[PDB]
């Protein structure tokens, strides 16, 4: 299991910009403008536009509240008139340069509109949102705007049942079959397009947790799924009419068998796209369904691993489906030539199959009956990237950054259900949790996370029920000396001797080749050896002394030394107010002397020692 | 989840009698004399007889070490000569008033002998213990002597690859089939007889955890089982020759579906009989196989619940789905003439079947292929009696006692893998862990737990690798005041006004109707509440004094009061020395007076206060 965060920043010690609007709650949707200078925030009954560099600066705001009349009809349906019968923004996507596509629960009457960015006024289309936005604010949903087409995953009705993954377009509107083999009580998590290159079609991936049809246990077992459809899908001609002919799904496994750890509940997914790396990586956040005392895990998957399963793996087959009971097993028979679930490609095309509409019924009937793959999509290295006890993580974003020495790091930012944010990097041999910051002082769970993209200073935006918080990717300035800046082992921070400050790389002006940084934690490379704080004390004989000492690291052991020896602070001679401060009770002349508060922190190969504080004590009389 | 132990007794504050022999280890088998007040202990290479009233007092001792010859012959087999190639006693059972049946691993060469109690010397019978005793001291095992016949559950061979439950009698020795459907890599936990009326046969029940064949998951899932055979079984004539004809098993479930908690690994079972109980109760201890960060649970089962399943439940059926892959489903077909797996009772006698040897082959073939029941044996109330976090419980014994007001409590004594004992009860829809005692100072896991049968002063004996410990059912004498005594909410303890002491309700000569006990924890009625701890303080001016405050409640919030009003141990004038003690810095004079230390505790719906310490100090000017 990962260690505890090395440093804990109280909301206080650090600078965090916050945004919220009196009497407006549930800031669950965030979207950066195309120019990246503005951040759009979808909340309950409102949408705001704020400076992406300082979200406390509100630029625009618009409301879309439910009429008292409509709120009346909604309460009649037996819903909370003060919580449920409101318009919770659920879709907030880019439509064009001048507008956004916005959908809200509209008091259990899903509706969509266009937000004119120029006037920042809703156009008032009030389109039906059934199928693209849920009815209930508690229901799960996901969606992704792909070439002007909204691909959605959510519940089709008021009860939250009738799960549906559909693309509603003017031309080819497709959807999933209302059948357990396709979707079995799924909880939607994420959806994104994997296009890149190339005549290769683009695929839209959907991620969710659903009840497994292939696993049996004491009670219903949940299982995470990675699924995808082809953007160019057109539905079948006689079969799968107006339904996907490319829908395939597979298990997404995050576990540690030797430990009997199984994280079968998917919480979030992030697609890491790197200009320098040819294949995107899916970072996924899981929690266990069984005996969850508070465990969380992060697994990373190579897209090519997922692609090989859908393109070359075996399908599962429902052998016997009735009272003898439906059993799902590996299908060993022959597979229809145009591979079921495949996107129309060179071969398919080089055989007259130009669109899904002319695919053979054999191929179409097969896919309609075998949407589940037999193989599991496994993580990179076949193990989780991070497993953490005593924390319920809710979201994850990953930033690829280069340390001073060129080494590239995939820094994971994961929030918690208590409003905090952990920053971690895998440091080959273990996971290093650089720090944790309390984003929300009310301890509201973090519901959504978003990395800033503008060229320049980088930030993370976190949304919760009480507001949005903007945080920098690092607090380098918080480290007052080279040893500390170096011991943080934070790829974003380096020491700048000329300025005598721990600086944030890439964006900094400091001595490029003169900056210091050691991802090994070997502060021995620093120029000076800070000797901590120095202070003289003059106390009244008999009285009691209290010597202050404290440091930021949670992984360092601090102790006192006096006259070349380690002080044993117990009683009634000593105290220890704050498990750091030394207390000396019967102040007699024997207590006169030099007291040192040292710290020992085991880093990579070597352990580092530091003088935190030095006190010269003189008891008078 | 249950709370933490309310009171914590150090190994030294309470008095525990201990027994151990120099150089003798692994005290895993305990047996109480049928008549005499003697406790027989089987360790590695030895068997002792000690005073059950004071186990540290040895009465007899006989040894059975393996010669250096076989020691090497065994070490020649790839086993460790100084630890594995020794004679671990595994069976210690009563044979007759003057004899004990004893079996030991005997350097990977199971052997059984008689122990003449009179002379307390072995008869050198050297019977082959293959099947009745394991080869490896690390292999699971269990057994019970029934009418002079040993029913054993363990491994049949050197490697422990072949599991077996058998009765190797002189006339009708029976064993289980060496087949997956019967036993699938089981780990044996417990075995006991359930005597039956008038005519009905006695059943011998077996408890073990095995790899489930009916469940399919990410990886192999374990499942606890309760199984039984009929004592009168004689095997089949032309089918199941020399094999049980009454072997049936079923899943033993301990879970709380509401929070996704499932404890599928069985650790121990205890049968609660008590004269005021027409039907025994099975208390079982479980831990989870999945995501186990240290979770334990106790579930109680009604014997009649299991009987219903075995006599009226549907069987499961193996189905060779596809090819080479078998799945287990519920069987709905017709069930053979006399019920497969039933004992020879009335319906069979009435059909002229007087022995398993007369059962129709159709019935015998069915039971051979259908040993698994389709229904689960579920706990009383369908939920655990206790679920505890951060603890790994190893053994359990239960004592049914009656409080002073007549209320009956099933007190659960559960040991931990760190050598401690917890005493817990079900109190007003919640679990109350009365206390925790460190039985073994070496923190050795408690391997076996035994509860002595009511005979005035009762005890619990715990055996570990390092020795055997004896503890009373309560430490009533450790509660100094009536308030302490009542607050403990221990059904064994009551306050004796006449003697001004907390006494064991059932061993005191103090008039019972005068005794004070309130399981609600309300100590209002207690006499002389001006507790006890009272201190006088002569303190110099400008000095610094620590005011000691002691209370045993791990659940209490203690605070201080000053001249009527509740003080705030807040700097710069105060400071509590690590939760408890109040320090008064710079002994001024307005600081002179009486200091009260109150302990606040929630005892039901009520919040109560107890003056834990009274301090009267005057700083001399």
């Amino acid at each position: 299991f990962a260690p505890i965060p090395r440093i804990t920043w109280e909301h206080r010690e650090v600078h965090l910009v916050q945004f919220h609007e009196p009497d407006i709650y549930n800031y669950s949707a965030l979207l950066l403008s195309e120019d990246k200078d503005t951040l759009y925030i979808g909340a309950r009954e409102a949408v705001f536009a704020v400076n992406a560099l300082n979200i406390s600066e509100k630029q625009h705001e618009v409301y879309w509240k439910v009429s008292e009349d409509k709120k009346a009809k909604c309460a009649e349906k037996g819903k909370s008139k003060q919580t449920e019968c409101l318009n919770y923004i659920r879709v907030l996507q880019p439509l064009s340069a001048t507008s956004l596509y916005v959908c809200g629960t509209n008091a259990f009457q899903p509706a969509c509109d266009h937000l004119n960015l120029t006037s920042f006024k809703f156009l008032g289309k009030n389109e039906d949102g059934k199928g693209r936005c849920p009815f209930d604010p508690a229901h799960s949903y996901t969606s992704v705007m792909v070439d002007g087409e909204l691909y959605s995953g959510t519940s089709y009705n008021f009860l939250g049942s009738e799960p549906i993954i559909s693309r509603n377009s003017s031309h080819s509107p497709l959807r999933t079959e209302y059948a357990i083999p396709w979707l079995n009580e799924p909880s939607f998590v994420f959806a994104d397009v994997i296009r890149k290159s190339p005549g290769e079609d683009d695929r839209v991936y959907f991620f969710f947790t659903e009840v497994s049809v292939e696993y049996e246990f004491v009670f219903r077992v949940l299982i995470p799924r990675i699924a995808r459809v082809c953007k160019g899908d057109q539905g079948g001609l006689r079969t799968l009419q107006k339904k996907w002919t490319s829908f395939l799904k597979a298990r997404l496994i995050c576990s540690r068998p030797d430990s009997g750890l199984v994280f079968n509940v998917l919480r979030d997914v992030f697609v890491l796209r790197s200009p320098g790396l040819k294949v995107p990586v899916f970072y996924a956040l899981f929690t266990p369904q069984l005996n969850n005392v508070g465990l969380s895990a992060v697994c990373a998957y190579n897209l090519s691993t997922a692609e090989e399963v859908f393109s070359h793996g075996k399908y599962m087959q429902s052998t016997t489906v009735e009272q003898s009971h439906t059993k799902w097993v590996r299908y060993n028979g022959p597979v229809p030539k145009p591979r079921p679930g495949a996107c129309i490609d060179s071969e398919a095309r080089a055989a007259n199959y130009t669109s899904s509409l002319n695919l053979p019924d054999k191929t179409l009937q097969f896919v309609k009956d075998h949407p589940l793959m037999d193989d599991s999509v496994t993580p990179i290295d076949n193990r989780p990237r991070l497993i953490k006890k005593d924390v319920n993580y809710t979201q994850i974003v990953v930033d690829r950054t280069q340390a001073l020495d060129g080494t590239v790091y995939d820094v994971m930012f994961v929030s918690t259900d208590r409003g905090a944010l952990h920053k971690a990097i895998s440091l080959e041999h273990a996971v290093h949790i650089i720090e944790e910051t309390q984003l929300f002082q009310d301890f509201e769970p973090v519901q959504t996370l978003l990395l800033s993209s503008k060229k320049g200073n980088r930030f993370v935006y976190a949304g919760s029920n009480s507001g949005v918080v903007q945080a920098p990717l690092a607090f380098c300035g918080k480290h007052g000396t080279c040893e500390d800046c170096v011991l943080a082992r934070d790829p974003y921070c380096a020491w700048s001797p000329p300025t005598a400050t721990c600086v944030a790389l890439h964006q900094t002006e400091s001595p490029s080749r003169g900056l210091i940084q050691e991802m090994s934690g070997d502060a021995s490379v620093c120029p000076d050896k800070s000797k901590g704080s120095y202070r003289q004390h003059f106390f009244k004989h008999g009285g009691t002394a209290e010597l202050k000492c404290s440091q930021k690291s949670n992984l360092a052991r601090v102790f006192w030394k006096f006259q070349n020896g380690v002080l044993k602070a117990e009683s009634p001679k000593y105290g220890l107010m704050g498990r750091k401060n030394l207390l000396i009770f019967n102040l007699s002349e024997g207590d006169s002397g030099v007291y040192q508060c040292l710290s020992e922190e085991r880093v990579k190969n070597k352990t580092v020692f530091q003088v935190v504080a030095k006190h010269v004590l003189e008891v008078k009389v």
